[PDB]
């Protein structure tokens, strides 16, 4: 998956800095980019 590449996508689109809270909306959208985005 890559997880590194996609908290770099998920921050990058949604404007949430804080890492922490960037992967616990990842873990929540089983780190699928695409939901997690259109979840914010």
């Amino acid at each position: 998956m890559d997880r590194e590449m996609i908290l770099a996508d998920f921050q990058a689109c949604t404007g949430i800095e804080n890492i922490d809270e960037a992967i616990t909306l990842l873990e929540q959208n089983n780190w699928d980019l695409v939901a997690a985005i259109n979840g914010v």
